[PDB]
């Protein structure tokens, strides 16, 4: 029993990590096979930020001007193209350590692992939520960008974020491993706000699973509520509508511990309306929202 | 900016997990050198765990009766020895992933990350602190023991825990790499109940800290206490007392922000005693203290 947030293990991205530099900036860069990709924004100085044009800037910087390091060795730069706003820098050398992975487009409310890098080399991993307003709240400081978010599935590591940027307002936006940012935003220093940040209501629905199955059972109530009856609630407290689909998704959660999922939803629906009144669930006083009801059924039964 | 509850890079500790089985007994080992460590009770059945003689059950193991298996391949046993609560199997090939390490027994309110494993697999990462009762609050399941608990200095590993057994209540404890358990626990299959879990007071306001440096500032106020009159709220509250090596330990942090150790204090005697209301300190509606004053300082400057 005890559940943690917790992140996948990140060895296989640590092998890939490596250190890209265009001139007099330095970011991380993601070595798989004889490709490195890392944001376009590296071959920008602070000053080109404002406004650059990047197919302007990149007219300028040649194979030689993209400094690659792995490790403390460096990598031969045979060919470089930008896609979307991401580079890809053709490498001499295929990654001896790349594992099996792809590259995929995550929905809003899908969790991933990241790993936080600075001048190619980690620094830590943490687990995170693709927000409603296609915001993620990392943890990132000026070198961060190019660490990569990921899940693994067995042997075969998903990439599906690499991080760009930090809004005014701390939250961060970043790119799947095709440059294609995730909501609105774009590769300018330029003022750009977030949406709303919604709650994900089927997590925090698998999140309340995961309590009930770890023994943390106060907040469940005698009471049941509809779809309709809920998403009215919910709009209320800015939680996401609840579907049929993420009612389907929590269908194996609601096996194993009994309880339907209407159920869990009126029980989710008075601790909105009543609040935790000081208590706590899985050691939290707010409702937890970045654990998917996959994250949930295999943190319960110890996936490797 | 940003802050997350950040574990470090596992690679280097993946690289180190086998799987140990005893008969009919399957837990995780730590391969280091030409030494497999694992918990002892690899040698019980589940009825050997409610009264075990492990002196004696061990005199009918030998070394064939330990199955040690890296990956997908058989290590040779060539010898076992038991230190306190852990095995000791030496094979006869030294790990050729083995990292630099050293085995550190940690204090109360020190935190390291997990690496989580099964059958000798990794299955996550995550990060949580030696409580001042000498429990942890993890997340392991059956067949997670032989675990480790970790910290990096850059490039050497300081093992601090092995997972060995969960209470009833959902705590977790276990030994340092020399076989002797953190606090009072014994493992055996017995009512060992833990003592108060008071909160660590110098890590909580080493992260109020990492909320004003990350622009949380809300809860600051217009006052300032005593050690001796925050540690008579402290008291109170179940928090640990404050001590002038605590005061010296935020030295950093209070050079960083401005704000004097004294006043943070105050800061957060003014949170135990009115109540967020409502309110949230970096993502948190509780005080978090499972992050030390060195991991602040290391997450906001991205040591790697
Ligand atoms: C500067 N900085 C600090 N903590 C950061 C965490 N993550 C990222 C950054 N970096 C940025 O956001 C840079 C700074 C200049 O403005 C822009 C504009 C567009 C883009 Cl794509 C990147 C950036 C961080
Ligand atoms: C059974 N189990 C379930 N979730 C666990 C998480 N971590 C550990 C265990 N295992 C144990 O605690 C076993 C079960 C039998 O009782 C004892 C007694 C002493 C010792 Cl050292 C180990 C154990 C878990
Ligand atoms: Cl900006
Ligand atoms: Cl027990």
């Amino acid at each position: 029993s005890g559940f943690r947030k917790m992140a996948f293990p990140s060895g296989k991205v640590e092998g890939c990590m490596v250190q890209v530099t265009c001139g007099t900036t330095t970011l991380n860069g993601l070595w798989l096979d004889d490709v490195v990709y890392c944001p376009r924004h590296v071959i920008c100085t602070s000053e080109d930020m404002l406004n650059p044009n990047y197919e302007d800037l990149l007219i300028r910087k040649s194979n030689h001007n993209f400094l690659v390091q792995a490790g403390n060795v460096q990598l031969r730069v045979i060919g470089h193209s930008m896609q979307n706003c991401v580079l890809k820098l053709k490498v001499d050398t295929a990654n001896p350590k790349t594992p099996k992975y792809k590259f995929v487009r995550i929905q809003p409310g899908q969790t991933f692992s990241v790993l936080a890098c600075y001048n190619g080399s980690p620094s830590g991993v943490y687990q995170c939520a693709m927000r409603p307003n296609f915001t993620i709240k990392g943890s990132f400081l000026n070198g961060s960008c190019g660490s990569v978010g990921f899940n693994i599935d067995y042997d075969c590591v998903s990439f599906c974020y690499m991080h760009h940027m930090e809004l005014p307002t701390g939250v961060h936006a970043g790119t799947d491993l095709e440059g294609n940012f995730y909501g609105p935003f774009v590769d300018r220093q330029t003022a750009q706000a977030a949406g709303t940040d919604t709650t994900i209501t089927v997590n925090v629905l698998a999140w309340l699973y995961a309590a009930v199955i770890n023994g943390d059972r106060w907040f469940l109530n005698r009471f049941t509520t509809t779809l309709n009856d809920f998403n009215l609630v919910a709009m209320k407290y800015n939680y996401e509508p609840l579907t049929q689909d993420h009612v389907d998704i929590l269908g194996p959660l609601s096996a194993q511990t009994g309880i339907a999922v209407l159920d869990m939803c009126a029980s989710l629906k008075e601790l909105l309306q009543n609040g935790m009144n000081g208590r706590t669930i899985l050691g939290s006083a707010l409702l937890e929202d970045e654990f998917t009801p996959f994250d949930v059924v295999r943190q319960c039964s110890g996936v490797t």
